[PDB]
């Protein structure tokens, strides 16, 4: 017989990450089947005016807020573990800043249910914190986990930025995966993935002047996207006024065809990789966000990287293409938004 | 001030993986024994309305939704830097632990689980002939996505060697050549002497919160001495190897006086046919639960964009396990 990998299994590499990904495609042939938030809340630790769990009050703030971790996971001025060579047990310094951000005042409006204007603050807050926080630390990650089904307590819509005197683990590799495919290709991975894939059409989800977002063909979660800019930029705090509002209007669309895809809230791990702080030539770097979301079958069921995906490789049934092709055939204009 | 792991963050590594864990320590201060619908259970029908025999023991059966074949075609060759795929072989089967459908691991006798031992060797024999990597595992409790509460195992074997088995592989291997001795043996003597992550421990297994450790109570089962395959073992580290499990598991479910779920699993060396003496048979178990059971460690946003992160240390994990009993609670 002959391979038709839509029909066969087989592995799909992730260049950015330099792992496999194994693909059952006929595990994902059957048909489908079927199937209120105040703006303010009086105690959310997140809300406009209100107090958080340390007694703090947050301001009366209108758009975006920003404020730190009362829980940072790092601090700034932790010492330095000594030098070590074991190769079996040892640790090395980690220092750094958590801080949380709120994307607009009202309770209950989400990233595809807030204005191109609104969303556009936001862009501008994440790159004024990745650009302050640079100055001291290499890695600043900002990023979003959102709904419970990701565990969070708090739904007031916002995300978080931390930032690393250290590349951690997927920053370290990204850069290193990029930085030999540049060296080898004289082109930057990304760069060139968006050419072919515009080419494609077929993992593309959302395109707009200067963004596109595709399930991408090494995708691990189910409706897994890759948001990238089409024109070669290293870090958010590059991005031209221009490519930052339609970098707005990207996020609308794509976060919209999320809920509209089982016309719910989708949860989802969200964030934007760029190149580091280190004073280096980041050319390879190609700036992106990925967003990992669980749901698979319908609001309430997900997918479950566990056992197997655990302990030997990551797997999926459903593939890319029909991921992309699901979230082709949604509208790109939020649900509560259209009335529909 | 004087650096202090006790207190102060840091990143410590894991050999395994060669990846990096960041730790926050200072963040951290009714079932029937048969169903007669249960597709597991014996003498029933499957979904395929195929039927289970009035088995005893285990009882192995091709998975009837399998994810690999033994006959896919293969992929095309491509040495495409982005996008590029490989072909995939293999097979997948149940196994379920014993015709008991309540009975958990930690709730078998020890002659219970030297029999599913002995089917984790058997299973792994015959794959082995045909497959380089047999990964045999198991995947308990709905909190993993698991549907049947039957207790069981599964065992897939895969005609490459996947991400984790690569990766260890090529680890251990390097390690091995930079020390003649391999890494996970020198790993549990040395922790052996330490006791500082030791949760279990008999005559012929060690089982430690390992230093790297990413979830809460992950453990890392492993035998004192080298031993390359589960089908390496002697009768002795056999039957040993059971009455460390139920020690284990005996502890995870008292550590919140409930089911404890997880996934967990075995690598050893893969039939490749090359000298494989760097590498040491091991059990991951990776659960989810943090602290209570109703309340889990997520592994997300941070976690999934740049790297795991932990608040509690593996020697405080350690000593919880520790504190409690190593026999059921429904036993004691
Ligand atoms: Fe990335
Ligand atoms: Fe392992
Ligand atoms: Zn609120
Ligand atoms: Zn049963």
């Amino acid at each position: 017989t002959q391979f038709n990998p839509v029909d066969h299994p087989h592995r799909r590499y992730n260049p950015l990450t330099g792992q496999w990904i194994l693909v059952s495609p006929h595990r994902a042939k059957r048909p489908w089947q079927g199937a209120v938030l105040p703006a303010h809340d009086p105690d959310c630790f997140l809300c406009a005016g209100n107090v958080r769990v340390t007694g703090d009050k947050n301001p009366d703030y209108t758009g975006t807020y920003v404020f730190t971790n009362d829980f940072a996971a790092l601090m700034s001025d932790t010492p330095d573990a000594p030098e070590s060579h074991d190769p079996l047990m040892r640790c090395q310094s980690a220092r750094g800043t958590s801080r949380v951000i709120c994307f607009s005042p009202d309770h209950s409006k989400t990233l595809p249910e807030l204005s191109v204007a609104a969303l556009t603050e936001i862009v501008k807050t994440w790159q004024e914190q990745t650009a302050e926080l640079g100055k001291t630390y290499p890695w600043v990650q900002v990023f979003e986990n959102k709904g419970a089904a990701m565990g969070c307590s708090n739904p007031h819509p916002h995300g978080q930025i931390w930032a690393n005197s250290f590349l951690p683990n997927e920053a370290e590799r990204e850069d290193r995966l990029q930085k030999e495919y540049f060296a080898e290709q004289k082109s930057p991975m990304l760069v060139d993935y968006v050419q072919r894939e515009l080419a494609d059409g077929s993992r593309t989800v959302v395109e707009t002047e200067h963004w596109l977002a595709v399930v991408p063909y090494w995708a691990a979660w189910p409706f897994e996207t890759l948001l990238l800019p089409k024109a070669h930029v290293l870090r958010i705090t590059d991005l031209t006024d221009a490519q930052r509002s339609d970098l707005a209007l990207a996020l609308k669309k794509l976060t919209s065809r999320y809920d509209n895809l089982f016309q719910c809230s989708f949860p989802y791990s969200m964030g934007w990789h760029g190149a580091p702080f280190n004073g280096e030539e980041n050319q390879h770097w190609q700036l992106h966000a990925h967003f990992y979301p669980p749901l698979l079958r319908s609001a309430t069921v997900r997918k479950f990287m566990v056992g197997y995906e655990m302990l030997a490789e990551t797997q999926r049934d459903l593939t890319a293409e029909q991921a992309a092709e699901r979230l082709r055939a949604v509208s790109d204009i939020h649900f509560r938004e259209s009335g529909v």
